[PDB]
């Protein structure tokens, strides 16, 4: 089994891993009749897709798939970095296979940061 | 595939993009018999519909449809903006096909 | 398609609104068997159910009162307003068939905001 | 139909209420099997579980139980004081039945503490 | 029944507990077939999966195979100290079979909650 | 005698609507033999080109291909937002028919 | 010689002057086979065509239909006042026959320019 | 039904809006055989008919188109603003499918309003 | 016999009053076939329309149809205060069946 | 067809791709006799030609290309050149801002 998200997608044809470091710009969902899909957009312009399901996905991925929206939706919403994502590259846009989220900047040091920026203004 | 909301809107009859660039004023829920629904508000007065599953929904749109009320209540609760609806304007309220959010 | 939860209380038997515009006082939820059911109160003493699912639901109910528990719990641990809630009043609690949620700004919140306002211009 | 968390408890056998009046100290879940539940601990050393699904629950059980640990999940994450749990004391841990959580301290109540502070020391 | 994640882990053959007392440093999720998996790690370099749905879960597992990668998103996104994993030590990365998640307010958290208390004083 | 972008795109086969609302991100021209063409590059990576003319094209349609390119070249430089594009979908990349510009 | 755009217009049959006094919001262009046109709109709704050169344009019209198109391109991205098109109602959208751009601050808007002169200086 | 004239223009084919937000300049009306019809004209050149009843129309229409007639004459007189109207522009003059009046206060009618409330304070 | 909008609105199923004390703030008219309708609106949102004269009218109401544009018309032009519309609420615009007028 | 130019320079021999992403620091244009030709350089020494004669209209839009770039400080993003050529001869442009 892989042990992170560039092996993970090296193990597939016609995937490729785009780094982001950035949070997602926009989120789209559709329930519209062979549209029920996602799309997340970044401020640099990449734009992709959760693929509505179809024939080229196993019945195992159908919970992934759900599970997958679920994860953009929320991530969206609290502004989570997004790391890497491996995509497929043969659709338009690109189609999401996996994502992974890291920050770098730890938990108190974004309030250390700010008792920083508020101690180096009054002594 | 279409990129965006406007492209995917596009693809449907009876259908039109309304940008907001605004919060949810109000989000209701009913669990009442053929009333299961949701309804959002925004302050400049528009009214939209989450309809009831039914039988012009195929079995593809049940997940999305359920999908669909959990991103207004979260999207509610958060304050975040939403962008544009794409909405099938033969309903009254108008229903909801579609949701971009962009800070 | 009523367009608002006023109209659609109007459209059942042995419903009413209340109108709270209050967040919810206390969330009680129960997995015991045949009272797998959620209690909310507000502050007023008003106590409302999500009822049991049972014979007197239809199919189509039962995702609908499974959302209204999940809708309950994240507007109690938000502390959001409840706007409305109408219910039938032929149980005992009163049964939610519907609720709605609006940022109505409480009666001593304008002279809160205005002595933020007075507040922050003086000192 | 029970109208609190109290009335709840009393129609069962071998349960009693603990009021804890506090968060959750810690939440522990396991996938292993035959050991797919969780377990949450308060400060004052008091050890709670909900059950395994088993032959002793019915199946109107079964989506109660699954809410009870995502009840539990959020209510740990977000620091929400849990008022009372009615549990079954004829099993080690004892074992939820229901949880009641209660606000009280006032919304704006914080906010009129902070301007009595704030005016009480400049005019 | 256990009453904590050590104990758990100690009825299964195969399994270790890992102390980490840290948050989760990055979440990686796919939903590509034959890798429906979660990859969480720790700044102190340490690997850890939630397995591909298979032959060797019962079906009570599914369920909760499926909540653990719900724990670990939600775990990430709030920044939640994980105490203890108990592992499955013949898989690579190490397996999930539990968490356990307790506050223990951090070494220098408590330097920071009273250079809070003298910075919202002073200036 | 069509009065939008929406309604000409629909008189052909093979083409489509993409809605932009968005300025060029690139401006490409090539003068090497064979490859005398244009493509511009929206930020959301779509990719359109001008066709090199050829034997496919009527001639009153010469004019229009030069017009096209002297079109994209200036919306490029004055950051112009395009709202639609009518292209052929048959090409690769996409070979622009329209194009319409919206404050 | 016709020494204006209204005099010009009232030597053809089936032509009208549109005052319109603002800048074009929408320009259109198209290469495609018989479509070789340009649209241009109004806010006020107003929809106007440069004709496909075709068999009811004399040879002496070829160069200056090249050159409306170049105009309206123009205008459109100067956002240049269009003063008055002269065009044939006898075709649908109505087609261009001739423009005039002047900037033209209205009759009555030179004396409240003066009345906003005179008013911010007495009181 | 639709519930503006946007919605309802979008309707029929070959129709267009245009939006005036200004009085009728002009009202003509005649009783000359298979003349009997009505034309409007605004300051901007826009000339609209309200068509002589017969050829296309059906038994329901007569009432309506009559009563255009009178809106237009009353309109007229009365100075009324014309917001939007919905046209056949398969027609010459375009002929009225329906009219909107909203009195939106024009650009610099709203500096007039202002230049009457500080003329009528000083002199 | 009714003495007021409110009595006449309790005799007929899915009605309800508006009350609305504002001069109408648009007045729209339509020709065009199977829409010869009319819709009022008001600045607080309120969209209310005449039906198109149909299978669901008794011979009684055309007239009474084309009086109530009639009136909607003049109300718009002189600015008259409607007080409160009885309106059938299984219509979407809801749909006029009385209008009130009061000065005052 | 190319996406883009850095594909469509490899269809060709004597090409190469130099990344600029600066704006033309001078425009020169002739008039004489069989010098009928622009000069492009660039603040990093880089000259480059659009050479002296459907290609014959693209030769023409290369040479208002460059001038309109140049006027309006347009960034250029890369060329595509003939390298067996002194300058070099553009062969394509891109720009991005």
């Amino acid at each position: 089994t892989p042990q992170n998200i560039t092996d993970l997608c090296a193990e597939y044809h016609n995937t490729q891993i785009y780094t982001l470091n950035d949070k997602i710009f926009s989120y789209t969902e559709s329930l519209a009749g062979k549209r029920e899909m996602a799309i997340i957009t970044f401020k640099n312009g990449a734009i992709f897709q959760v693929e509505v399901p179809g024939s080229q996905h196993i019945d195992s991925q159908k919970k992934a798939i759900e599970r997958m929206k679920d994860t953009l939706r929320i991530a969206y919403l609290t502004e989570a970095k997004v790391e890497k994502l491996c995509v497929w590259n043969n659709k338009t846009p690109h189609a999401i296979a996996a994502i992974s989220m890291a920050n770098g900047v730890s938990a108190l040091e974004k309030e250390v940061s700010a008792l920083k920026e508020k101690v180096s203004a009054l002594e």
